[PDB]
């Protein structure tokens, strides 16, 4: 145990996951997005006058800084998006800093800023680069999900695209500790600002190990042409001692709770199209990986149709976990602060033991 | 047992450190940094031809691409300068980004060219946003404590300036597991990139209780006329149980190794500029922190006379520390990537157990 948290829940009965005290499953059913990063920026449930004026303050933060724009313009089509959002936010910490008292309510509008605008840093970038075009970041979409799938394809979203993206984020948002989460608590906890806390965070969710796992289960989806041909490829594959990505999991025992939520929305986003091909796959390959391994699919395994089919390119995946996870992070953060307590990491040593010093001329 | 290192051990005895087997004591009066650098970098102190080769190498690669100027420009004057290194090295990610394969040398080209253009990003931005000028950052100084001084200053440093920024880096270089350094890990090991994890670490840096504690010794050492009068105040202080930064350290429970190198090379520019107020306060009030409380002065107590002594802003203190300990966090990097052992902490819970959703028109 590296540390104490307030904040989440997971794998006690091998399969649960909770948001201070609530279950993802109520969260995902009856919660927008912005509810759950309510609950954890703010700490709480917003009654109905609480969300209104909480989603009109977001809609009014998705702007760019015109210092910004010229920062984000400079940076090449090829650039990693992850690193994209790095450099925004990075840009945005020298624009809008965090006062020099570090308040809980100071880091909270930060929170806040970042949360509105993450979508707008990615696809500004993203479009004047790859379409030559300044766009509008300030739409009238209600809604994170809806402003970024707008910001994305050029038009608003469905009701229903809408709708899934919220469940999408809720289920993304926070859990407890973690590569990225830790990195923004060591960050908070040398007394640095938010900005930096969060841009340590979104390094460390950008390894392929962390951040990256949904690119690579797309990936592998994308391989077979048939339910039939992905299960004689996989056993291969799993004879062959291979890991599959989008299975098992550190923590969780038994299952990982936030699957069935994404599997559902998959499997209704896929229908709702007409096309079944890529779900019936991933649904074939998990079978598969039960028989194969005794393994369980992780959130990444069906986030990845769930996507797919709302057109989100697969270089944006990490991206949407940052849009989502920058919430957990923003709550880490500020709970941090509050019992400052840290544990000194120290290490065991192997290189070699004290020698003489040898002089310039001496080790030719 | 956070992790394996080959590169250095602190305290074994109480008062001694180590890079790569070799004193401290050593390397400081023996060693261009440029000579640290390679050791920890590169893994070997040079031969003669190897450090020919290795300064050729980081003298040319000073410069600053036309994009990454763009965005140097954008950042305010008002920018704390470790967000400007910060963003820098965010947009340079973005421009010569590591290839997929993340190999040793390819890494090794990153954390020189960082270690080179690191004082280039901070003074171009510095001399553009506060004196209106387009520096040339590619100059004929010949090491990177000489480079610092010149376009901090706008003319060569004196030999003796040089020798000193040689000594300081040298000592700032490396220090195994703490904050920034534990950060740099973290994000390494879940595939990230180099930049990635050096930004991390530069935002653990910037945290007071962590980067700047020579910032605030020289605040101390500034509020007193004379040795007299601090001993008066620091000893009230002391007694109202005040903590006195820049003494004490987690690890050494004898003394800081680096603290006597850095006290002489202090004392040398102290008396060669004309001014001995400060050391004269600093070394004083060592003694008073000695009966009083039996603390020993860390690196950051003298540190701040010297840096002082050689015209460096106190907000140039902290990006200074990245100059020299990007050669640790680098060799860090390396070393995560290699003996490879996941992220995986995990916390306790404080949190409301399991508690029913209310639904948003029925919450209060």
């Amino acid at each position: 145990p590296a540390g104490n948290t307030a904040l989440c829940t997971v794998g006690k009965s091998g399969n649960d996951l909770h948001y201070r005290g609530y279950d993802i499953l109520d969260l995902a059913e009856h919660c927008e997005f912005e509810e759950v990063a309510h609950l954890l920026i703010h700490g709480k449930l917003p009654t109905r006058d609480e969300l209104n004026a909480y989603k009109s303050k977001l809609k009014a933060l998705r702007g760019l800084p015109a210092n910004v724009r010229t920062v984000l313009e400079a940076l090449p089509a090829a650039s990693h998006p992850m690193d994209v959002m790095r450099t925004g936010v990075s840009a945005l910490g020298c624009t809008l800093p965090e006062k020099e008292g570090h308040t809980v309510s100071g880091a909270r509008d930060i929170a806040d800023k970042l949360l509105a605008s993450l979508s707008s840093i990615l696809l500004y970038w993203y479009h004047y680069s790859h379409n030559g075009e300044r766009i509008q970041p300030e739409t009238d979409d209600d809604s994170i999900g809806g402003h970024f799938l707008h910001l994305l394809h050029g038009e608003k979203p469905t009701q229903s695209w809408e709708k899934a993206m919220h469940i999408s984020l809720v289920l993304y948002a926070e859990h407890e500790f973690n590569a990225s989460t830790f990195t923004s608590r060591v960050i908070a906890g040398t007394g640095s600002d938010v900005y930096s806390a969060i841009i340590g965070a979104i390094g460390a969710l950008r390894g392929p190990k962390h951040g990256g796992a949904n690119e690579v289960s797309l990936e592998i989806q994308q391989r077979y042409e048939t339910p039939d041909e992905a299960e004689a490829d996989i056993r291969k594959r799993v004879e062959n001692k291979e890991v599959v990505i989008g299975f098992g999991h550190p923590v969780y025992t038994i299952a990982d709770p936030r699957h069935q939520v994404i599997k559902r929305v998959a499997k209704q986003l896929s229908e709702e199209g007409g096309s079944l091909k890529m779900y019936h796959i991933a649904d074939r390959l998990e079978t598969v990986m039960w028989e194969t391994k005794k393994m369980f699919p992780n959130l990444d395994w069906f986030s990845a149709v769930s996507y797919n089919m709302m057109g989100v390119p697969t270089e944006m995946f990490t991206p949407l976990f940052v849009i989502a996870r920058v919430t957990g992070w923003a709550a880490h953060i500020i709970e941090q602060r509050q019992d400052n307590k840290i544990i000194r990491p120290s290490a065991n040593y192997t290189g070699p033991e004290d020698r003489p010093f040898v002089s310039i001329d001496d080790r030719c």
